[PDB]
């Protein structure tokens, strides 16, 4: 069992798996809810756009997500079902700034027997909220009655005679709850209804008889009153049914591509949006026919093409012509629908684009810029959405000026013009001195500013009330008129003692002299002394940033003190103590700041040692709450607000410059990708708009900052599907396997749907579902590592699929090659019986074929192996040598596989991942020239990816979203690999690769993985003693953290396939561990009660809160 692993999220899933609108946060709000695997994102729809309210993680994959409103509820409730059959009903509760998702009802609805249906879990709710219906398995329909008594969500099953249901909905306008569904039997596809009897717990005959529908009828729409009835969407037809009523259309406009989603635009069902696999967006329009009895029937159906979106998993109309396009295969979007078409005749205009990395089908890590700074390059998306994505940690700065100028001690922007809205002045402090720089476009020049002194050190200067400037120095506070620039007022301490600390806003000043504080107000031509006090200790730092709807005025003074290392909130003008916090230690506070993020207020206080304490701040009572602490460096941190893209954030200067910001109403910290920064200020001038001034010991820089986020993503559109990637350092390029769909005609020809990377390369060579006829045409792309231009595309043979790709040298040949493994794909073949290995050389802008090898199967995987080429081909693993004639030649073979899909190697060891029989360990035996089977995992697993952790530890991912770790057994029972680690990840892993995105203690090793949902994860190793500590922490965390839907963490992480359910073992959930930094202090104290740790050999010692914070902080830095 001596494998201990830790798995943590580096990038949360980005794919959208579902989306609903309604009134969840309040009756009056319009909400958009988005499901991204295990995450629920809640937004309020505004004219501004989407306002984020709350993101809630759940301990499950979200399979069903629907809003509904029982009689007596003031706003919508939310029904969630997870993939592990956890059902819950949730309520949004907001009290002040505290947001809580409360569980109204919960229970697990898994049955002991059943076959999961082809078109998946379906969950539907009756319009009248009488019941929830679940299609979990073939032949069964599960009913959860919605009585107020049913808090355990007890359910009953009804036998469903139709075994193969495609889609199902509850109908509107029905006296009894009534389902309408499409099902398939040997006689074709059919639409049918049943009423659902709560009394009989059984179906009753439906209100209208069944009809035959199109062979590819796939979606049921329940149309609201006054239409009622159902619309059935197929590939070639749309039909409406309401009993003594049938209407069908066969509009040719839809036949080109499968329609995969729908959404109702109007409450009464007059219009619907439809989306297809080529991102076409249609409007479906229902024309009313009146009747004498006042009912409405359907006169006609029409479909109109509006334009193109991302390929939509889901569409949600948000009012006022705005649509959310939720994409699994490309970026999500907000689009606007216009009444009038544009130039090319589209009614659709993209408003906003949201990054989706998924699916990540392959990836690699390259130090693209600096040595030691790995970046992840993914094969992302599919079809027209396909892309490369380049992911890197930290926030970049774009330097636009650099001036040699040592000894800077402070920076302040100033508008010397009272008319101009932009800064035109940068003021610098030095020891004992001040200098003023004017900004004329890009020119930066020394200048004097009348009223300001140059022979004292400035602690603050800026624009202030009544069209005035202020300069606060060690000697005095100077107030200066704007026109002309004259000294209009000067404040000094009564005996002209030095000012030691300064804080200022537009209308208020607070200065310290040693222990003394003075509060001044800025009036026309007057610095007015209001009040003063003597602090118990010397003053270390001050802030009076006004917060909230305060009209630029602060009733509060934040202060840090020497000696007791206190952060205090004082009232102005009295200086009455509202709150005191002792921060501990013997290192003084250096920087203190009152701040607002996402409409919450905080106090930030940084010590000389790199520690940052932060608290919730009540701006009415002065109360500080829920202390947290991070570490931002080993030097003093200086804090300063700036604005980028209409949000205020805080820049933290230290040896590790950082931006502090908010996400999901919690503070976040992201590294800035710069060396040590001592000082900074925002600067918005004509020549340097929306910019930052930065200083170190020697230099002043002016630049702009990138988006404020943990990870930067660059996108390279390919407009076709990338499949595999490898890096070739000697060529300074990537090789990328890609495929594009073409459409075949009745003769000998196929045609592309659009230009894409493989059709738009600089040069090209050849060898000698998206649509509803289709063929995949595969290519090797050569892409420049700097410009990501497509330099060359090589096209493979007709019906040749490119499966594997490696860049390597072989044998005694100094050249580096791109090598590709393929399969010839024919329709009748269960698996391929033919493939090739092709060795290419990239020289002088083109790919040349150096050698080919015909093999009798699909070449699924290839790896460089000790100067030889290792390949898996159908059920065979084969080692090839590169001969003097530049030909591949078989050395040895292994045959004991079903389908050898995945290879990794380490030394002479080979890890083989099979379609259905898990993993196998081979050794190449150099003195025999053959393989030896060392051990295999005799537990069947349907593999998706493999990795070697070390000589003794083998990591697998399988199709049911689990990880496992195999080891050799601690006889020829040595032939049995032991599954010593098990963990339900809840993602589908396509790729593992050794590497790190962090610039290169508790953990060893770094394995990244990429998933279908665009999630990037990390696996690393732990010692026994570190594992035990972290397991104990998990157990304690799980007793204090309330889970949404009352799902147990242990249940969620349990290994779960069709053959085996077991508790997780040998795996720490780093996402859970990291949440230790987000819990309250009471909870934190609870976790730590009598918690001990082993030190590495025997001795057990107490684990303190503060030491555990440091532990978890270290852990966050591994990604
Ligand atoms: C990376 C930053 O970590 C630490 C930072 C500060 C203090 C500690 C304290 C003391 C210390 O030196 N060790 C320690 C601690 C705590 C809680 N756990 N812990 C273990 C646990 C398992 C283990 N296995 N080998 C060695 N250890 N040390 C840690």
């Amino acid at each position: 069992s001596m494998s201990y692993n830790y798995v943590v999220t580096a990038q949360k899933p980005t794919a959208v798996n579902g989306c609903v609108t309604g009134h969840f946060t309040s009756a009056e709000d319009l909400n958009l809810l988005i499901a991204k695997n295990t995450r629920l994102e809640i937004y309020v729809v505004t004219a501004e756009g989407l306002r984020p309210v709350k993101e809630v993680g759940m301990y499950g994959k979200i399979a069903v997500m629907e809003l509904f409103r029982p009689k007596g509820e003031s706003k919508d409730l939310l029904f969630i079902l997870t993939a592990k059959y956890n059902a819950c009903i949730l309520e949004y509760k907001q009290s002040g700034e505290s947001i809580d998702i409360i569980t109204r009802a919960h229970g697990n609805v898994q049955d002991r027997i059943g076959r999961p249906s082809e078109t998946g879990i379906i969950g539907i709710i009756d319009p009248e909220c009488r019941m929830i219906g679940l299609r979990l398995y073939d032949g069964l329909f599960k009913v959860i009655p919605l009585d107020r008594d049913n808090k355990e969500l007890k359910a009953f099953n009804i036998r469903l005679e139709e075994l193969h249901v495609i889609d199902v909905k509850f109908l509107y306008g029905c006296q009894a709850p009534t389902i309408c569904f499409v099902y398939q039997d040997p006689q074709g596809r059919h639409v049918k209804t049943y009423e659902v009897s709560l009394r009989e717990k059984e179906f009753n005959k439906g209100p209208w008889k069944q009809e035959n529908v199109e062979a590819e009828a796939s979606m049921v729409i329940a149309v609201p009153e006054p239409f009622g009835g159902a619309i059935i969407i197929g590939q070639e037809s749309i039909t409406y049914h309401n009993g003594d009523k049938y209407l069908a259309i066969a509009p040719p406009i839809i036949k080109q591509s499968t329609i995969v989603c729908h959404n109702r635009v109007d409450p009464n069902g007059s219009r619907y949006l439809l989306g297809d696999m080529e991102g076409r967006l249609f409007m479906l329009l229902l024309e009313k026919e009146e009747q004498m009895d006042g009912t409405v029937t359907l006169k006609d159906l029409r479909v109109e093409l509006l334009g193109e979106t991302s390929i939509a998993e889901c569409l949600t109309y948000l009012d006022n012509g705005v649509v959310f396009v939720g994409s699994r295969l490309g970026d999500s979007q907000l689009v606007k629908l216009n009444v009038d078409s544009n130039e090319q005749g589209s009614y659709v205009v993209a408003m906003e684009t949201f990054t989706n990395l998924g699916p990540i089908v392959d990836m690699c890590v390259v130090d693209l810029e600096r040595q030691g700074q790995g970046q992840l390059v993914t094969c992302s998306g599919a079809f027209k959405e396909g892309s490369l994505r380049i992911i890197r940690n930290g926030i970049g700065i774009h330097e636009h000026a650099s001036i040699d100028l040592p000894g800077i001690k402070g920076l302040w922007p100033l508008r010397s013009d009272p008319q101009r809205e932009t800064d035109d002045t940068l003021v610098l402090s030095f020891v004992g001195q001040t200098r003023v720089l004017m900004l004329n476009g890009e020119e930066v020049e020394e200048t004097e500013l009348m009223g300001f002194v140059d022979d004292q050190q400035t602690f603050f200067c800026g624009n202030v009330a009544h069209q005035q400037l202020i300069q606060i120095t060690s000697a005095s506070v100077r107030l200066v008129s704007q026109e002309p620039k004259a000294l209009v007022s000067e404040w000094k301490e009564p005996q002209a003692k030095n000012i030691s600390v300064a804080s200022c806003n537009s209308s208020q000043v607070v200065v310290a002299v040693g222990r003394a504080l003075y509060y001044l107000q800025i009036h026309p031509q007057e610095l007015r002394q209001i009040s003063h006090t003597e602090m118990e200790h010397e003053v270390a730092c001050l802030d009076i940033t006004p917060l909230g709807d305060s009209n630029g005025l602060s009733p509060l003074c934040a202060i840090g003190l020497w000696t007791d290392i206190s952060a205090r909130i004082l009232k102005l003008p009295s200086f009455e103590l509202l709150h005191k916090e002792m921060l501990g230690g013997e290192i003084i506070p250096r920087s203190i700041l009152m701040t607002t993020f996402e409409s919450s207020h905080y106090l930030l206080c940084a010590l000389g040692d790199g520690a940052l304490f932060y608290f919730g701040l009540n701006i009415e009572t002065g109360l500080l709450s829920d202390r947290k602490k991070v570490t931002l460096g080993t030097q003093p941190t200086v804090l300063r607000t700036f604005r980028s893209l209409s949000t205020t954030n805080v820049f933290a200067c230290s040896d590790r410059p950082t931006v502090i910001y908010s996400s999901n109403h919690k503070l976040v910290f992201s590294n800035v990708n710069l060396k040590e920064v001592n000082y900074m200020c925002p600067l918005n001038s004509d020549g340097y708009p929306d910019s930052l001034a930065l200083a170190n010991n020697s230099t002043l820089t002016i630049g702009t900052i990138d988006e404020i986020q943990k990870l930067h993503i660059r996108t390279v559109p390919l407009y076709e599907s990338p499949r595999k990637i490898c890096y070739q350092e000697v060529s300074q390029c990537f090789g990328v396997l890609s495929s594009r769909i073409e459409v075949q005609d009745t003769s000998g020809g196929t045609t592309a749907l659009r230009p894409s990377a493989s059709t738009q390369a600089l040069s090209s060579s050849v060898s000698s579902h998206e649509t509803s006829e289709e063929v995949e045409v595969h290519n090797l792309l050569i892409i420049d590592q700097h410009t990501f231009e497509v330099l060359h595309a090589h096209q493979f043979l007709q019906n040749e699929y490119a499966l594997s790709l490696v860049s390597c040298k072989l044998g005694k040949d100094p050249n580096t090659y791109f090598i590709v493994g393929t399969a010839m794909v024919y329709p009748e073949e269960a698996e391929p019986k033919q493939g090739r290995i092709v060795v290419f050389q990239y020289s002088d802008g083109k790919l040349q074929t150096v050698a080919e090898k015909e093999v009798k199967g699909a070449v699924y995987s290839m790896v460089e192996f000790n100067g030889k080429l290792l390949a898996s081909i159908n059920s065979t693993v084969r080692l090839y040598e590169w001969t003097t004639e530049k030909e591949l030649r078989t050395e040895c073979n292994h045959y004991n596989n079903i389908m050898a899909l995945y290879l990794k190697t380490k030394g002479d060891f080979i890890l083989v991942g099979d379609l259905m029989r898990s993993v196998l360990l081979l050794a190449y035996k150099p003195m025999e020239g053959n393989f030896e089977e060392i051990a295999r995992d005799f537990n069947p697993n349907w593999m998706s990816a493999v990795e070697i952790l070390d000589d003794d530890n083998f990591l697998g991912a399988e199709n049911a979203f689990n990880l496992f770790v195999c080891q050799k057994d601690s006889d020829e029972e040595r032939q049995h690999l032991q599954e010593v680690g098990l963990f339900h990840l809840g993602e589908f892993v396509n790729v593992f690769c050794h590497g790190s995105l962090v610039m290169q203690t508790p953990t060893q090793g770094s394995v990244l993985f990429g998933t279908v949902n665009g999630m990037i994860g990390l696996v690393t190793s732990l010692s026994e003693s570190w594992y035990n500590l972290l397991l104990d922490m998990q157990n304690r965390l799980n007793k204090v953290i309330k889970s949404v839907g009352k799902i147990e963490h242990s249940f969620w992480r349990s290994f779960h396939t069709e053959r085996k359910t077991e508790p997780a073992t040998g795996f720490i959930d780093g996402d859970l561990i990291e949440s230790f930094l987000d819990i309250s202090r009471p909870k934190m104290q609870e976790v730590v009660a009598n918690l001990q740790y082993d030190d590495g050999s025997g001795m057990k010692r107490e684990a303190t809160a503060d030491d555990l914070i440091k532990v978890v902080e270290e852990l966050t830095r591994i990604h």
